[PDB]
């Protein structure tokens, strides 16, 4: 499981890799310097990736309720790639 910590001092490499969270969600750390939050996912059945924002404007509490989100989505047969992602205020734009 990650941590605010892990997720800031988190550097980039030469290639991209992923720091996973557990239910199929990672945040991608770019050689470009971005961080993405990601979902694995399967859906009309097959895996794919869904991009639930970019830190830190996307906090790791607001990725996890994104996902969650993204979960209540799939339970309902929707796919949730559909979905505004800004839509979700974050904690911070909730301030």
């Amino acid at each position: 499981s990650l941590t605010d910590s892990k997720v800031k001092n988190a550097k980039s490499l030469e290639k991209e890799y992923k720091l996973t969270d557990g239910f199929g969600m990672h945040l991608l750390v770019h050689p470009n310097g971005s961080k993405y939050w990601r979902l694995s996912y399967r859906f009309e059945k097959k895996q794919r990736l869904l991009a639930l924002g970019v830190y830190p404007a996307v906090s790791l509490a607001d990725a996890r309720q994104r996902r969650d989100e993204a979960k209540k989505l799939l339970a309902a047969g929707i796919d949730p790639s559909a979905k505004k992602q800004a839509d979700n205020k974050t904690i911070q734009e909730k301030r």
